[PDB]
């Protein structure tokens, strides 16, 4: 029949997937930005207006590639001259339009390389951080206020995470918090006065003579972690003779006794606030919660109003704690916690009362609290057919339980089994993104009854174009190892033939708390792999995955490296065993924790796998960074886990190898998962007489993701398993 | 046929070459280095006696990888605790050992970490440098003398040689010079303050959690260079409770108006000495010749004593300006220089004449005045045969230079076509080393009668061996391009067979001044390529090529990755026309230079070449050392040659690799060619869509000689060849 999904297709996307990528601006409009101009949506009839014209812009002298509008709807941040840094961070030039008289603001303008700017929740109030320090400018064109004076280049943040907080516990660069009404400005300060630096060459554009050496406080697995602390400002006390007084929340004690994190801050009301700290032994973190007081302007956390959340089978929160949910009159908040039985669910708290009540229970776990009215709680949850890589919407009713409703589940069941949603300001609307298994679809509702009001896109355009090409299949099954049931996906080539038997290449992640096994619709080399190669990809998710329960999760508890990697052999070994599968061709590949497994399987010497890719892996756990493998291996040191740290290295393996074909990619920028990791990995095979092949990524980082790095690599890649396979 | 020479045997050194490494302790004896022991010959009747037991230094409670026996034969330098820099630095730890009472002496030892040590010419003074500074001891176990103190690590360099010195100037670590008679100690002074430094991580054991940053003091094309300093001081004026005055010896004006640097230093007698400087742009060099002023202390170097060497074709000398050699008076020199037609050949100097008189004439080039006596002045050269892949012995009579007499070209033509020789003290005995065509062999000859007294090697034991084995044969000739010819070397395979078309690998370095078309007997990959993969592994000495004489050598002058690249092509295309080549299959390799051109010849577009394989090469000049690049190059500013450093990178041709298949391959320790000549290349490449295979070495430099890297990339490489051939 006509043709296949090929590479090109995957490079060139010549297949684009539709979205719909809307703004709420209040609890009856959102934004809808198009390639030109803007526009502006009534959720209730759909009529629209143009926001502001495309053109409005065109002699602005600078390419634009971010607006953010003022919560007034009075100003809209223009951001320029994007320098990106890490995963979440990097810097920019902004100018502020005044929508009012349409006329650009030109004095008292915010300075260039700032490295975050955020407008109040309510107002048209600003604060930004430039040289690691706050200042806040209440109008858009009056002088800025400095609210912080202890900034020092890669030694103190103000406002803004520093390398492990932005990647680990925040997965974002600004570390400031506003109040509900913009009154009081919440900030975290980070010092890395004693981190380690790790330093590596950048080499730039073939004029730089002489490579850089780039160097970033990074703390790896059992060295010094930065310190931090936490300060809550009034913007409305705040002079311009004075320095701004910045009121600083400390302890608690049982926190202050040893290394500790800042790992939440969620505020309550106009005057409260609450903060999750953890330890650096992940399995004890405190949450305290502090209110304003009125005659003293400092801050009070009442001891009694604090909640400890603990764990003896692992670490605490999937990733970091969970984010707490407040009643209107912040006296009580939902938050999803541990069952008894093991799965996070859904617990009730009245902030002064010591235990809470869950609200939901099962086996089954709540993905995440969507949205809180006084009558609701919406929650994301992958109960609906029992299978974990599904996802719904579902209400319950707080003043009866027993009256959950899910909301998403039966809209289109052969087409939708993975909703994520988008609430108005008020929780009045919503638009339900469904991703798979069938094309992606876009819709939007109103909370009242939960009518659907209309389709905002479903893809019709791409279903068209795809009608003309063989495409893969996509199977979502478990099987059963003693007792528990681990599921996988494979993605079958078009004609699939259960009688012919296929090479097999298994796509691996293995992350703790990871999943790989969903309903999501994908168009990705995997898709190609099969639609033109005829390789059934696979994927499972074994012992460490997440969102089956914690008795499956935190099964690799200080012992990464060990069961994880083992199960996904264990399924390879069965898949093979299923009929269709050419046992002598199985492959395997992951990037980052995916490559370190990949390596940790060729390793093994299980000989199930005939070849195998590993991108920017992870070699040992002493190299990582220390809030990421302390979660899950403790501390490097002969009193805790230095042991295993120790058994687990992709070198102590590196004999295993003679028994495959093996090919090592690293990009020499990665910051993330350092070069460093895969020196040690080559150096090893060689000392032991083992040939592979390998592959850097000059300037590339843990992404590879620039458009002539990521069409290389993918191209390297697939002549590799061609060759092994073919 | 019984077997051919396999990879493991050039690796695993399954059939291992003979040498024999004398010492001559005298004019008269010899000292002969056996495994244990040290014995100690009579070079008239051969008669021997052991000079130190193998035994003597059982409990030294430490490896000696290195002896050195005092010009006293009362002393034994011991080293241990070697741990190599660079090409040629290196530091140890010293002990020295009495052979008189034969007791270890304890005091007034040598430093740990000493960079630099070595004897007097005669009796057994000790000079050595620590911490960059110079010392002197008159007595093995008296305290030391401080010459120097201006010593500091990476800034200035006292007796040693700093990066660039080391590697392209004086190819030793160190830059100090005894006089004849031990009374003097010269010595130079480098000052890398202002030299740009080279930075690389270096991953060291898999126990290193931070990778560390290495950083040297290495100045790329047209960057600053060190400066130099000369000073002699007297090591019999010195106290113990004085500084020891060293007298500067500055100028010339000629130099000091510029860059400048020193290139040579060579005693004329016990008080006159004579230095060599070259103008940064070298094309011009001056001598200076120094007396000691008696009643001074200081020296006199008098303009009208010195002499410029120049050029107005390319630069001079064959790498650094030639070393002159004095007659006993020091009244006169000979040194090769080159001539009117182009040609290096000897020419006669009285100090104080401007005019020389060449002693030797001709289309050859004598490549070395071995030694020099009041009769005769012996030399080696490659006129014989008019072959200069050749290498003779050859005396001419200093009353008569018409009397000249070969004293190697016979004594086996057929087995030896190239020599090296090996003086006794007065130049009263000497070894002949031939290392070619046939097996090395090793002799003792007397200068009075250059009768042959006996032979000390004649490989018999490998030879025996190689018989039972199917050896590649190797074939020296010549191609005529247009007027002239150049020389070529095939290594054909066991059998060969001229009606057969075999597929055809260009070995190549063609570097300027480099011959790889000889006469020498190799037992190499080439060696393996040819007899078990029936390879033949072509060379080709083109444009550039050395000991021919300027007209060919000066022919890249400032235009480096023209020609001589061209050349290679063009052999190539010629290679395959005689019939016996697979023109379909014909590849390209090289190390360094050869790797910059094997890399510039995939990127011509030529078609010629189907694959090829560059390691550790040059990208683009402007990353390269000074000293090296702008000899051949000039200076990359726009008023001298900055166009020409721009057309001849490899990037630039990054486009036409979308014909040939690529293996990129690089150590990432390299100090010299640094990894960021590669990291360049593979960017280009991958910016421009091209697919290829690379491999880097980590740790390892620009030799790649660590026991298991050394094998591993030989079998990287067999494996391509292979792939790319079969
Ligand atoms: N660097 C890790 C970051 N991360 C957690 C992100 C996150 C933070 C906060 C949060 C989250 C998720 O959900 C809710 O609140 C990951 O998911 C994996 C990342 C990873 C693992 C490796 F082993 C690598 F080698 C390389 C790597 F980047």
């Amino acid at each position: 029949s006509r043709k296949t999904y090929t590479l090109t297709d995957y490079l060139k996307n010549t297949y684009r997937l539709k979205l719909y990528s809307l703004r709420w601006i209040s609890d009856h409009e959102y934004l809808y930005k198009q390639e030109n101009n803007i526009l502006v949506f009534n959720a209730e009839y759909g009529n629209s207006s143009v926001f502001l014209e495309n053109s409005t812009f065109d002699e602005f002298g600078h390419s634009i590639n971010d607006y953010s509008i003022s919560p007034d709807g009075q100003f809209i941040l223009l951001e320029y001259n994007y320098v990106k840094q890490w995963r979440h961070s990097y810097t920019a030039s902004y100018d502020i339009y005044d929508l009012n008289k349409r006329q650009l603001i030109t004095e008292e303008r915010i300075p260039n390389n700032t490295q975050w700017v955020t407008w109040s929740p309510v107002g048209h109030k600003l604060a930004y951080v430039w040289n690691n320090d706050i200042y806040v400018k209440i109008e858009p064109n009056l002088p800025s206020y400095r609210i912080t004076w202890t900034g020092k280049e890669d030694i103190i943040y103000n406002g803004i995470t520093d390398w492990v907080y932005e990647e680990e516990v925040f997965s974002a660069y600004s570390a400031l918090w506003w109040s509900p009404n913009g009154t009081f400005l919440a900030y975290a300060q980070f010092n890395d006065t004693e981190v380690p630096l790790i330093e590596y060459s950048f080499y730039s554009d073939e004029s730089l003579q002489y490579p850089k050496t780039v160097r970033v406080p990074y703390p790896k697995a059992g060295a010094v972690n930065p310190t931090v602390k936490f300060f809550v400002v009034n913007t409305d006390s705040l002079s311009s003779v004075t320095n701004a007084t910045s009121i600083q929340i400390t302890a608690p004690a049982s926190m202050l006794i040893g290394d500790h994190y800042l790992c939440d801050v969620t505020w309550a009301t106009q005057e409260r606030i609450s903060l999750q700290w953890l330890r650096r032994i992940q399995n004890y973190s405190v949450m305290d919660i502090c209110d304003y007081d009125e005659s003293s302007g400092r801050w009070n956390c009442l001891v009694a109003r604090q909640h400890i959340e603990m764990s003896t089978t692992g670490w605490v929160g999937r990733f970091r704690p969970s984010e707490p949910h407040f009643t209107l009159d912040g006296n009580s908040f939902y938050k999803i916690i541990s069952n008894e039985e093991g799965y996070r669910h859904i617990c009730y708290f009245q902030i002064d009362k010591k235990d809470c009540t869950f609200i939901t229970k099962g086996t089954w776990e709540v993905i995440g609290i969507e949205a809180l009215t006084s009558d609701y709680l919406y929650y994301i949850s992958n109960e609906y057919k029992g299978m974990p890589g599904g996802r719904n919407l579902y209400k319950i009713q707080l003043s009866d339980y027993t009256k959950v409703t899910c909301l998403s589940c039966e809209l289109n069941p052969e087409r939708c089994q993975y909703y994520s949603v988008s609430f108005s300001k008020e929780a009045k609307y919503y638009q339900l993104r469904c991703s798979g298994p069938g094309l992606p679809l876009y819709t939007l509702h109103s909370s009242v009854n939960d009518k659907g009001l209309r389709v905002l896109e479903d893809n019709s355009a791409l279903d068209k174009m795809l009608q003309n090409v063989q495409m893969p299949s996509k199977k979502l099954d478990f099987i059963i190892l003693n007792e528990t049931k681990f599921w996988y996906q494979m993605i079958l080539p078009p004609h699939f033939d259960k009688s012919k038997k296929y090479p097999l290449l298994l796509d691996v992640y293995a992350g703790p708390c990871s999943q790989k096994a969903d309903t999501v619709f994908r168009l990705n080399w995997a898709t190609y792999l099969a639609s033109t190669e005829n390789i059934i990809v696979a994927s499972f998710d074994g012992r460490g995955s997440g969102y089956q329960g914690d008795k499956i999760m935190h099964a690799i508890n200080r012992r990464l490296g060990t069961f994880e990697v083992e199960d996904q052999i264990e399924a390879a070994r069965q898949f093979s065993k299923m009929g269709f599968v050419d046992n002598k061709r199985i492959a395997i590949w992951g990037w980052s924790y995916g490559g370190y497994v990949t390596s940790m399987v060729l390793g093994s010497g299980s000989g199930v796998f005939k070849c195998g890719i590993a991108v920017a892996p992870v070699s040992r756990w002493e190299y990582y960074d220390s809030v990421y493998t302390e979660r899950y291996m403790g501390l490097p040191t002969p009193e805790d886990n230095l042991d295993h740290y120790r058994n687990s290295t992709v070198m102590s393996r590196a004999e295993n190898f003679k028994q495959v074909e093996y090919l090592l990619i690293h990009g020499t920028a990665d910051d993330n998962v350092h070069f460093q990791q895969s020196a040690q990995i080559s150096k090893a095979l060689v000392d032991v007489g083992v040939d592979f092949q390998a592959m850097w990524y000059t300037d590339e980082d843990h992404g590879i993701a620039s458009s002539t790095a990521h069409q290389h690599i993918y191209t390297h890649m697939s002549h590799f398993i061609k060759q092994c396979f073919s």
